[PDB]
């Protein structure tokens, strides 16, 4: 049974409590089809103070369809967990020495914690030195999220390039966005200013565009892209940028890589990835 680790993002995976029973609510897509839904164990409180305790919850979306298929065809039992520290996966030094580690669902990965990560996870060369890719089950890129109204154009604004305090923006602690902001000497400034500011999860960071605590929000356009259709105050505004895909991440010499690509192709070719397009991120107005 392979251990599969996800992440909270929605419309990949959503997370939601069990009933008191510890069943799943039973939904139905816009079309009648009813939602799949799988198990998965997590934390179920990230709040400071609160005690964390890991407990079942039901997850389901463009992803855990993905994985439901990927099973099926490849003839694999699974058990999947949502990251235990809420993150992607950047290297960081440990324990304050020179040596250094993946945090994230890159971590677990490496640690053997998980077997897979089926998650909206970017494929970029630093983590393809750690681990395996499959071909992209998704291409997709960075762009912006800000309160209608906005007058923010792109990552080139001035707004941006040259930040006061009177404009916030920020991404996402520990994913790839600053890694990639840094690995270029032109945007070391706007790198800088994130650091100061970045946020835990993309809910939250949402949340603080809506609430008006955070002015601009940098991140995946396929994330970015659904929320701003499904909140009628939200927009993005500027060409998507670092253009990249999403993939599915395995250990080096994975024997499971190649039919991973294979099943990925497949779905790419005979519109099943476009189904799951139409199920989970274009199929209503905004209703927040
Ligand atoms: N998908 C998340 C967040 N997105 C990213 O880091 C990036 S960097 C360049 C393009 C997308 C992740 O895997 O951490």
């Amino acid at each position: 049974r392979l251990k599969i680790v996800t992440i909270h993002q929605e419309p990949f995976v959503y997370v939601k409590p069990t009933l008191s029973d510890g069943t799943c609510k039973e939904e139905f897509t816009v079309n009648g089809d009813p939602v799949k839904k799988v198990i998965c164990t997590g934390p179920n409180d990230t709040s400071p103070g609160s005690p964390r305790h890991t407990v079942p919850q039901c997850c389901y979306g463009f992803c855990i369809d993905l994985l439901i298929k990927l099973a099926r065809t490849m003839n694999f039992t699974y058990e999947v967990h949502l990251v235990a520290d809420g993150k992607f996966g950047t290297q960081e030094r440990v324990n304050n020495s020179n040596k250094k580690e993946w945090n994230g669902m890159m971590g677990e990965l490496l640690s053997g914690q998980a077997d897979m990560i089926v998650a909206p996870l970017t494929i970029n060369n630093e983590r393809a030195q750690y681990i395996e890719f499959s071909k992209p089950f998704k291409y997709q890129g960075l762009t912006i999220l800000v309160k209608k109204g906005t007058r923010i154009t792109g990552i080139n604004d001035p707004r941006l390039r040259n930040p006061s305090d009177k404009f916030i923006y920020a991404t996402v602690k520990q994913s790839s966005v600053d890694i990639y902001f840094r690995r270029q000497v032109e945007l070391s400034t706007m790198y800088r200013h994130m650091e100061k500011h970045n946020y835990e999860s993309a809910a939250e960071a949402i949340q603080a565009v809506r609430d008006n605590k955070l002015h601009a929000f940098i991140w995946d356009s396929a994330v970015l892209e659904f929320e701003a259709s499904q909140k009628c105050d939200l927009v993005t505004t500027g060409e998507l940028f670092f253009r990249s895909g999403f993939g599915i991440g395995m250990r080096k010499d994975s024997p499971w890589k190649q039919n991973v690509s294979l099943s990925i192709l497949k779905s790419h070719e005979n519109g099943f990835m476009e189904d799951l397009d139409k199920t989970w991120v274009r199929y209503q107005e905004c209703d927040s």
